DNA sequence: CGGCTGTACTG
DNA sequence: GCCG
DNA sequence: TACTG
DNA sequence: CAGTA
């Protein structure tokens, strides 16, 4: 962690995130990673320039932090943009939404609450604007999680119930409990849900798909905070690719696609699948064939890759 | 030149 | 923004 | 119980 | 969270 060249980059890499310039800003999301993991602080153009994910436009921005101890650019970011980051960080609204809250003259939560049309998503989000923002200790993620292992377990299905995301890479906190829920091959899904609803832990769902329910809960007692909580139902046939997806990272998800993709491969939380067709974009033709995938290390030999804890997919 | 993961959900 |  | 899938 | 040892 040799490196706060990087804080002043991340300014800038939010900056392009939240106006939407979505590539430029990835870019500089590579670029801070390789200067965050490099063994050593970086007194070198040429230094700089040997580190993969640092190019020239990089590195004479590392050459100006050294001299000057200031990067010219962040001076001129526009100063549309601490209200940008403010208002895209209320759930469901995404870089469009943001931008146009602005547009049209909006320049605090308090104006969004009282002029702006919100979707259903927005409200609550908005509602629990302090509370989505805190990340939670482990041990709270542990009793949500067994929250849902019971609910599950009380319906004497074949459900098994497993803690993904941050909680199964064994972080110390977590921004929400992503929960893994699979069937038998042979309702199940709104059954469960009422269930958690009925004890009063369910306050709130933002999502409610056949798949995936994205949803708020709260424990009992006092002190207690409003959190986040992901669930997806997939049938026991789809685990292994179910878990390594819903596992992560997604940095980690990212680059594993990448690299079966030029294997002629893909990966999804369904699959992972063969001899797929693309086209010159690399967009998908053809869905190839689904390989046998028993467990996650299954995965990874079917890609010719090493095998990766969850502790070690933390990228 | 042009890709940078691949899916689900909403309205 | 970087890199193939 | 400690761990996998 | 059911199964494995
Ligand atoms: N953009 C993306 N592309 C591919 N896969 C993605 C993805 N975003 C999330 N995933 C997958 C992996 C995450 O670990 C998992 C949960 O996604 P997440 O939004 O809960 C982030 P997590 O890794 O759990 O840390 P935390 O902040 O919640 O504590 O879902
Ligand atoms: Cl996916
Ligand atoms: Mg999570
Ligand atoms: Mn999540
Ligand atoms: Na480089
Ligand atoms: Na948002």
């Amino acid at each position: 962690h040799n490196l706060h060249i990087t804080e002043k980059l991340e300014v800038l890499a939010k900056a392009y995130s939240v106006q939407g310039d979505k590539w430029r800003a990835l870019g500089y999301a590579k670029a801070i990673n390789a200067l965050k993991s490099f063994h050593k602080p970086v007194t070198s153009y040429q230094e700089a320039c040997s580190i993969p994910g640092i190019g020239k436009r990089m590195a004479e921005k590392i050459i100006e932090i050294l001299e000057s101890g200031h990067l010219r650019k962040l001076d001129h970011i526009s100063e549309s943009v601490p209200v940008l980051e403010l208002f895209s960080n209320i759930w469901g609204a995404g870089t469009k939404t943001a931008q146009m809250w602005y547009q049209q003259g909006f320049r605090s939560l308090e104006d969004i609450r009282s002029q702006a049309s919100l979707t259903t998503q927005q409200a609550i989000g908005l509602k629990h604007y302090s509370d989505f923002l805190e990340r939670m200790p482990r041990e709270e993620a542990t009793e949500i999680e067994q929250t849902v292992q019971k609910a599950a377990q009380a319906f004497n299905s074949g459900l098994l119930c497993v803690a993904c995301g941050s909680y199964r890479r064994g972080k110390a906190t977590c921004g929400d409990v992503d929960v893994l829920i699979t069937h038998p091959d042979g309702g199940i899904f709104s059954r469960l849900l009422d269930s958690l609803r009925q004890e009063g832990f369910l306050t709130d769902d933002l999502v409610k798909g056949e798949t995936k329910y994205l949803g708020v809960c709260r424990l009992p007692g006092p002190g207690r905070r409003h959190r986040r909580l992901d669930i997806i139902v997939v049938p026991y046939s789809e685990f292994a690719c179910a878990l390594l997806y819903f596992t992560g990272s997604a940095h980690f998800n990212r680059s594993m696609r990448a690299l079966a993709k030029t294997k002629g491969m893909s990966l999804s939380e369904h699959a992972l699948s063969t001899a797929v067709v693309r086209n010159t974009h690399g967009a998908k033709v053809g869905p190839g064939r689904v390989l046998p995938t028993p467990t996650e290390k299954d995965v990874f030999r079917l890609l010719g890759l090493p095998y990766r804890e969850p502790a070690e997919r933390d990228w």
